[PDB]
């Protein structure tokens, strides 16, 4: 409906909800101010009536990312080690802007910058982990902590940012006055500038222009009722890629990038020090590393998590001692089998595991990483661009076992069986004269591994187990 | 403001029989994102000349029969900054009248009950106590009978 | 209904009814006149006639803001302090608008410039709080009135306007020749 | 430069879901433009028509390529 | 006039665009696999199916002179 202000949070599929330690993109796709020569202004972009600083880019759009600032901080306390996790970056005072970034930033509740502390005095300079427990910051911080910086680029919430238009003549950069303006590896853009929300309460993105403003209303809100994990397919042969659709709105912390979480989903690893655990930013949307992995299981409670942020697996429903589901490396993934020995083969699952992340992403553990299909559409699925699924069946699964999948504490039976087939040779007419080529029509579904492709058989293919023939 | 939303600050407590306490409406205390708009005015001398007519005063009463005990009180929200005066033991919440703006007790202190008004866009002209998170100045007390 | 004409009070909802110390604001959003590099002509908007000068906005829209001379000046009694309450910031009669705005405004009955008075005289320098009762306009303002202001930025009626066009080779700011922008 | 230089022309690479459809999205104000596109084989809109039945003594021989995949 | 980018996604990733004489704007994007492939055949420069040379996302803003980190 509206005709510029877009916002991320702003989705029919999901009702307009937002949750979690969420950033949020606000874009402003405007033609009558997206030149970037002259000296023009910012526009007047406020949510819950607090003015949000926006930035223009190369693009001609104007950028602004905001997020809670309770959420915020508790995320940032898991970050133990800089640009990995839920990383915001550093954490200042609402009346740090001026000094820090060069314009006033009053209206805000404290901004997160990808900044890093080299004298980390407890006066005049932020946090750089944030206080676990919440609540409003005071710790401000100075154009000397700039000076001072040995690392830019922290952040890890938003890693795609545009690039600010640079400065010439008239113009600053991104026309209201940053004094670095390298995006995605500088200290002031991208920043996150934090804002104080209430649960169940509605947030209103509101944007004044001439002749009419435009005003988005997202809600604060717990998701549970929306996250849910779908099955391409409901009986499933012995080799078939086991595909997983999780729509959660709350996993969808990069607006402007896709987002890649892991799982340590292994239900049965009764080790005591072991727990079912989440990590996010593992690897990269291409499977290239990107960080290291942090703990996040005693932390959702206070991001919003009622029973829709975590996943367990379960491989073996009836524990026949024929294990179903197991693992493997991907194009999006750095999986790998540690346990090489060759007494065992690649269906037991327990062999796979990360080799940088060992301490929790071991041997066992099940690691499962999801990708997220698309950049902001909240959906996110095991399989890869080349369709190989983070899951697969094990090929010396027996007939009727079953194994179950449990995301938002709703289990999902990944049953084992097959169809009957029938194959129909119908002549054109009532003889199979000479010279005469007649369709072959084969029904089967166990061949159908495959529901958004076309399975063609080939004799040089093992995993086509059946051809006709004559 | 034709291009920002209005905040208007009232004093709608019509049982301060002080004589020198006035209802009174202040335009502007609070701004829209909920900090301090400058300094509170009087406008009750003026309404007759700014062509109201019997629409731009705003007057609350807590309990109508008069029974004791409050039904409505007033609380602090994203929209506005209100702040126990009289902060005792004695009295909790429920205290209509313990509620003021420090910054302008000379005439919204203790008592002078401030209601608090926020426009819902710059010019839509509709105003409302709840603030942007469904949190309203006005609640009901919590032993009302 | 109009199509580039957009004005604050065109609302169905209540009849288009404006009452009050109400800034109606004047927006006009064109395709012919919202380039912001050239120096093309102002809009010829007029309320009951009187011509109303606008001022060119970083969107490429000509912005208007017009108020009752009377009840601005009976609004602007109560605002006893500067920035605060229904301050309306400096009155200047029209006759001012070319040394203290840049241009002409003769036809309108008024101008309330957002400055604030460092050498309150009788005649040279403009009213700070307006006459309780309203009433003519008759004082005026000029350049040393502008220079010798302690703070700019006294209305408090219209507080989020558009910013104006900077001055940039042909084009003056606002195209119409405001003096500060 | 046109296409002589070391930076215009460039592709920018891209992976794609096979029998999956493409999705080009441009922003604008006003409202989205969408062209979805499919990445899949493309043999079955392959064909070679011929200008005639029979080819007389001297005839000119006309094929016509009908093929998605040769237009690089 | 240095006017704003369009914002054009494929799948969600930015595609850069270059201004043409002609005023419009233009990108040319392919699948990593399939131009990979094509670009091993052609063993010799500018011939064959020949896309150039590959470099890696992170490397446009020092050979190219903007970001094209979004692309593949």
């Amino acid at each position: 409906a509206n005709a510029n202000l877009f916002v991320s949070a702003e989705n029919s599929q999901f009702d307009n909800y937002m949750s979690g330690p969420q950033v949020i993109e606000v874009v402003v796709i405007d033609s009558d101010i997206n030149d970037t020569d002259e000296a023009k202004g910012e526009p007047d972009v406020t949510v819950n009536g607090k003015v949000l600083r926006m930035v223009q880019a190369v693009d001609g759009n104007w950028y602004g990312y905001f997020a809670d600032r309770d959420q915020a901080q508790i995320a940032d306390s898991t970050a133990t080690t800089a640009d990995s996790g839920l990383d915001f970056g550093v954490f200042c005072a609402s009346s740090s802007g001026t000094a820090a970034l060069g314009f006033s930033t009053t209206e805000t509740d404290g901004i997160a910058i990808p900044i890093t502390i080299a004298n980390a005095t407890a006066t005049g300079n932020g946090t750089q982990t944030g206080s676990s427990s919440g609540g409003a910051i005071t710790t401000t911080c100075a154009a000397n902590t700039l000076d001072a910086s040995t690392a830019n680029g922290t952040i890890n919430v938003v890693r795609e940012a545009k690039d600010p238009v640079a400065a010439s003549g008239s113009v600053s950069v991104g026309q209201i006055g940053l004094k670095n303006g390298t995006a995605n590896s500088g200290p002031n853009w991208p920043f996150i500038q934090l804002y104080e929300l209430n649960p169940t309460g509605n947030v209103v993105v509101q944007y004044n222009k001439g002749g009419g403003v435009q005003s988005t209303t997202l809600t604060f809100d717990t998701v549970d009722q929306f996250a849910e994990l779908s099955l391409d397919r409901t009986v499933f042969p012995r080799v078939s890629q086991v595909h997983a659709t999780i729509t959660d709105l709350w996993l969808n912390i990069d607006p402007t990038d896709e987002d890649s979480w892991t799982f340590a989903t292994n239900t049965k690893n009764t080790t005591s020090s072991f727990n079912v655990d989440t990590f996010y930013q593992v690897f990269d949307e291409n499977g290239a590393s990107g960080g290291s992995a942090l703990t996040l299981r005693t932390t959702l409670s206070s991001l919003m998590c009622e029973d829709n942020c975590v996943l367990t697996l379960d491989v073996d429903a009836q524990s026949s001692g024929t294990p179903v589901v197991t693992i493997q490396d991907n194009g999006d993934s750095i999986l790998t089998q540690l346990n090489a020995s060759s007494n065992t083969n690649a269906n037991n699952a327990s062999a796979f595991g990360i080799s940088t992340e060992t301490a929790k992403l071991g041997t066992g553990s099940i690691p499962v990483t999801i990708t997220e299909q698309g950049p902001n559409s909240g959906v996110f699925g095991t399989y890869d661009e080349s369709d190989k699924s983070v899951l697969k069946i094990t090929d010396n699964a027996k007939r009727g076992t079953s194994a179950s999948l449990d995301y938002n504490e709703t289990p999902q039976t990944i049953l084992v069986g097959f169809s009957f087939a029938s194959i129909d040779i119908q002549p054109v007419t009532d003889e199979w004269t000479s010279g005469q080529e007649i369709p072959v029509v084969i029904v089967d579904a166990d061949q159908n591994k495959n529901s958004r492709a076309d399975e063609d058989l080939d004799l040089n293919n093992p995993d086509v187990t059946l051809i006709p023939a004559l």
